[PDB]
């Protein structure tokens, strides 16, 4: 149904300015409840996702005349701050309609600037840009969260060089010395907006945001992340890396010198080595518990779904899994079992492997490790199916071809054919067996199909994939550093506010009211002509 | 069925009062039924198309391979009843091709299908060189 | 490369050496060596016998082989290919500079 589709709505929709003017002059109302099921969101089905307000239609259709006309109605003035069923205003509508293209970006940027300045001039006391929708998002936060990179890029650095309008600007150029220009960015609600800052929503997205990788490349955010890196996060991160390395060393030493008797636990003696060993064990288990609770805290503060859990946040999953293995080892240690060694070694191997987590923060090593992670996930799921089909087929063929009253098992034959991958195949591992010619034909066919053709194809395809991820690796590394910075500043372990940029600097000194304004401006020096 | 084949000489081999032989012969019957099904599918494919040599061996590889599998299985049946040991030699070939022909089903899966067709093309264009 | 490779090698070396022990391959040096051999195409996959937790030992070795031999060593080749394609002109420039330094020193 098309509930609320009044004549004014249709006149605007059809781009008939004459009808719009006549209906408005005749007293047609603006606050139309265009709440029909057609006019709701979910554009996948037939519908109109940016309705529920004729101002939203007037702005979204790129017609300046209509929106400029509704500023001063003859009968009933329009209100820009009018909210639809989900709290969205005209600005939220302008954000939502974007598709991240150059022409659409131009149109949406133009309309956004014009509508915002007109609303400010009509109502200087009302800060339209700060109004939140039902989800608690400003249009800036909505653009950042939803994936509208173009509008975000505009908003973060818009400026107006006019009197009584510059106080609405984000970017300023207050000082210049010949070719040198000292730009300022207010950057409110980027470091913190008390609920959801721009960095928080970009970094901790659900992984469905198409541009979560590209948003952090913009002018102010990249410099902010670099500044926070250089300020205090670099030291804390390297310190954590050092502590983790010491933890792994202690764990390895504890594991290597474990006792060799049966049926734990094992009691301390009057010697000295046992005290070092049990100290190492206690420190290891303490580390395991710490990572256990870190994993839980990560989960609870995010609650991602299956479609987001196993496609993102691999490092937290791996550290948590390490913790699980160590705790199972503890349980078995006290449960009078030998099998604690198995879980302990799996934990140890995973801990040393997870040492690669810290390559983030180092440029070249981090890019390298990201490429490895992506070329594991993309390649094993494609390769191992093909390889295992070949291996299993020829293993069953050979093992069922040979039999006597030693290689009568599918396990051993699977192993002997696996060896051909690592350059230790024999080509003769049985003798006097029936159908020698068939056996040789099968092995040679296996070797040609797998060793000579398949592995070389793996190398070639990995080459292609490498060629196609030079840039995605850089973006992902920057994102990983962003996650590290945000987590470190969010916790910080001291309950201190070190995330501030420059203090309450007197950026503007003017508002519509006769007052000054301090806006936490961050300075950037550039040189140009 | 293949892996647990008997190890006596001169087939066929008779069933006993145990249960294992019934499972084995059931597997053999299902296997041969599958082979016959693929045989007739290959014939039906050929008759409904009648491609020439210049089109037969440059296209429709999967149908040829499945038909070849069924041919090997049928030759194995013939030898099994013909009182020969060499039914093993044919059977395993079919078994090997059968597992390899599993790759035919990678179509319908985007990434796996692209991977498998790339491998097929880098087999045909490569070994002849 | 060697950071990544040594992380894998040392992690699995310590895992295997602490998994196996008796009253021959029970030292960390020997195990590090035996796992190194898998890079040069001489791994055994069976370099110990009658030892406890055989399934765990085999899983560890197979995971090591897949992570290092099949994935990492081939990835080295792929990345070297990319860098080689991208330093073709820088190599010529540096060689010209090296000849310039040689000329200046000799003169
Ligand atoms: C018995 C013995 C078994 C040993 C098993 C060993 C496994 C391999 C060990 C791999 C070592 C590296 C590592 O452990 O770290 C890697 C994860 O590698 C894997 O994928 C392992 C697959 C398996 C990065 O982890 P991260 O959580 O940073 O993922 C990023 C997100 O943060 C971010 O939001 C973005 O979404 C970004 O696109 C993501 O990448
Ligand atoms: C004794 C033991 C021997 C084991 C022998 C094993 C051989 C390799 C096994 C290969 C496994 C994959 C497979 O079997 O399937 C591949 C065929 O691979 C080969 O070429 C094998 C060469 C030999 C796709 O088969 P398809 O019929 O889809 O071909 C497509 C047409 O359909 C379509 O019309 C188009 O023309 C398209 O260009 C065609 O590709």
């Amino acid at each position: 149904y098309y509930k609320g589709q009044t004549a004014l709505h249709i006149a605007i929709e059809r781009r008939n300015m004459t009808l719009v003017t006549l209906l408005v002059e005749n007293g047609a109302d603006v606050q139309a409840a265009a709440n029909g099921d057609f006019f709701k969101k979910t554009k996948g089905r037939p519908g109109f996702y940016f309705g529920e307000l004729p101002l939203s239609l007037a702005a979204c259709t790129n017609q300046l005349a209509i929106v400029k006309f509704l500023l001063q109605n003859s009968w009933q003035p329009a209100d820009i701050s009018a909210r639809d069923s989900v709290g969205n205003t005209v600005l939220h509508a302008l954000v939502e309609v974007a598709d991240n293209t150059v022409d659409n970006t131009k149109f949406v940027t133009s309309m956004y600037n014009e509508i915002l300045i007109l609303g400010a001039k009509l109502h200087p006391t009302l800060k339209l840009e700060e109004i939140t929708n039902r989800k608690g998002l400003t249009p800036l936060a909505l653009a950042a969260s939803s994936g509208k990179i173009g509008v975000l890029a505009y908003i973060l650095q818009r400026e107006i060089h006019e009197p009584e309008c510059r106080h609405l600007s984000r970017k300023f150029t207050e000082w210049a010395y010949g070719p040198v220009h000292s730009s300022l960015y207010d950057l409110s609600c980027i470091d913190t907006c008390e609920k959801n800052s721009v960095l928080e929503v970009i970094a901790y997205s659900s992984s469905e945001t198409p541009n979560r990788h590209d948003m952090l490349l913009v002018e102010p955010l990249n410099r902010l992340l670099q500044d926070k890196w250089d300020r205090f996060v670099k030291r804390i991160f390297y310190f954590n890396f050092f502590v983790y390395c010491l933890y792994m060393i202690i764990f390895t030493a504890a594991a290597y010198y474990r006792p060799v008797e049966g049926l734990p636990p094992y009691k301390l003696k009057n010697t000295v080595g046992d005290y070092f060993r049990v100290t190492g064990e206690i420190l290891s288990v303490s580390g395991g518990v710490y990572f256990f609770f870190r994993g839980i805290q990560y989960f609870l503060q995010r609650r991602p779904s299956l479609k987001s859990l196993f496609v993102d946040s691999y490092s937290e999953i791996l550290f948590f899994v390490q913790s699980l293995f160590m705790l199972v080892s503890v349980v078995l240690y006290f449960s009078q079992r030998k099998e604690y060694v198995a879980s302990m070694v799996f934990s140890l191997a995973m801990g040393w492997t997870n040492m690669l987590y810290y390559t983030r923060g180092f440029q070249q090593m981090g890019i390298y490790a990201v490429m490895i992670e992506k070329m594991i996930l993309r390649d094993l799921c494609r390769f191992m199916f093909v390889y295992l089909v070949f291996l299993f087929g020829f293993s069953t063929a050979v093992v069922t071809l040979i039999e006597d009253g030693s290689y009568n098992s599918l396990y051993s034959t699977c192993l002997e054919l696996f060896k051909f991958t690592i350059g230790m195949g024999d080509l003769e591992f049985t003798e006097n067996y029936d159908f020698k010619a068939v056996f040789i034909i099968l092995l040679l066919a296996y070797v040609i199909l797998t060793y000579i053709l398949l592995l070389n194809m793996l190398i070639a395809l990995m080459g292609e994939t490498v060629n196609k991820i030079a840039q995605e690796s850089k973006n992902i590394w920057k994102l990983q550093r962003a996650i590290t910075i945000l987590d470190t500043e969010k916790s910080f372990l001291k309950c201190m506010r070190k995330a501030f940029r420059s203090g309450k600097l007197l950026q503007v000194g003017f508002t519509p009211d006769g007052k000054d304004d301090y806006r936490w401006c961050f300075r950037v020096d550039e040189v140009n002509w």
